[PDB]
């Protein structure tokens, strides 16, 4: 009865959804009361007949922010850096810039006064654009004051939280956050041996889609990973006490939140609601006019423990690929839905919701 009754559940959810914007492979899972549930459907490339399974590769796009995070948390752990230092302070080629005068924590939740949604055309994947692109720009806005989602805002954070542990942003992924969580089909870069998983992403006229280099492509969208391995970076966010300290410690760091932005409270990474809250609120704070447009913040006092009851979620989307993760650590449920359409994200939500309520 039970694996009936939630597999009816989750059909429910995503059959309607899959079929109203065309998916054509989406993968879900499930954690409950400590207990994964893999729920597959449809096609991961629609032209060979490949079936998505929980081991599919999907591109997680903006997901990859709290992986970016993580990085982030590892550093304040090991006291290589901290959320006040000035960005400048990293990277001496901001030296004298705009910089000296933004913070990390400013960079890591688009506050650090209008650095726009992408990288401008003209900056290419090249260290000498990106560093000229920052030395050269200014605020339009106080430092601080409104929230303008952004990948040069946490594709700086990351690089520099990067550069506070003296490597690469790629290498301490690959070799140190990615082995700490025990996650071995999560990618930046996926290995030949692993192609054959990595599900086509589809746009206009079933045009093929997956992710191009871009600058800073890593820290702001570029994670490819399994709706299994995705879902046991959820599991290491319920239970961060089950990692060794520093990766407890750095999971820990981005459940603390800054300001609120309507019912939204920003953290490092995930975004978090109180819950229960309506499907129409959880839509809205992850609606486009959310995303598109800067909004003044509601600074609190001191961080805010992202925990009990509430909900911590992120979207990520690419040209191809939508995702959405969704979990309740006051619950100990989490959820994971990849898709090879880049469909909207009141869509993704409407699933989670009717997942999440019924597990309730
Ligand atoms: B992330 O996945 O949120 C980063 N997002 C993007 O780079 C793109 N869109 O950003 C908005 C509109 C905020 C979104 O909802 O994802 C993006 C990259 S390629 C594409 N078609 N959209």
């Amino acid at each position: 009865a039970p694996a009936d009754r939630l597999k009816a559940l989750v059909d429910a959810a995503v059959q309607p959804v899959m079929k109203a914007n065309d998916i054509p492979g989406l993968a879900v899972a499930i954690s409950l009361k400590g207990e994964p549930h893999y729920f597959s459907y449809g096609l991961a490339s629609k032209e060979d007949g490949r079936r998505v399974t929980p081991e599919t590769l999907f591109e997680i796009g903006s997901v990859s922010k709290t992986f970016t995070a993580t990085l982030a948390g590892y550093a304040l752990a090991q006291d290589k850096m901290r959320l006040d230092d000035r960005a400048s302070q990293h990277w001496p080629a901001l030296q004298g810039s705009r910089f000296d005068g933004i913070s990390l924590l400013d960079l890591a939740t688009y506050t650090a006064g209008g650095l726009p949604l992408q990288f401008p055309d003209s900056v290419q994947k090249d260290q000498a654009q990106i560093r000229d692109y920052y030395r050269q720009w200014q605020p339009t806005y106080a430092p601080g004051s409104q929230r303008l989602y952004s990948n040069p805002s946490i594709g700086l954070f990351g690089y520099l939280a990067a550069r506070s542990l003296g490597q690469p942003f790629e290498r301490l992924m690959e070799q140190q956050v990615f082995p700490a969580l025990g996650l071995e089909q999560t990618h930046l870069d996926v290995p030949e041996a692993a192609l054959a998983q990595y599900a086509q992403g589809y746009g206009k006229d079933d045009r093929p889609l997956r992710v191009g280099p871009g600058p800073l492509d890593a820290e702001g969208y570029g994670v490819k990973t399994s709706a299994a391995d995705l879902l046991r970076f959820v599991d290491a966010n319920l239970h961060p006490e089950r990692l060794d300290r520093p990766w407890a410690q750095a999971l820990d760091a981005t459940h603390r939140g800054y300001y609120k932005v309507g019912d939204m409270t920003q953290g490092l990474g995930w975004e978090a609601y109180d819950w229960p809250i309506s499907l129409k609120r959880l839509q809205a704070g992850n609606s486009t006019p959310m995303a598109l447009q800067p909004h003044r913040i509601a600074r609190l006092p001191a961080p805010q423990a992202l925990e009990g009851q509430r909900l911590l979620n992120k979207t990520g989307s690419t040209n191809g690929f939508g995702a959405y993760v969704a979990f309740v650590p006051g619950r100990d449920l989490g959820l994971v839905i990849l898709a090879n359409r880049n469909y909207p994200n009141a869509e993704r939500v409407k699933i989670a919701y009717a997942i999440l309520s019924g597990l309730e």
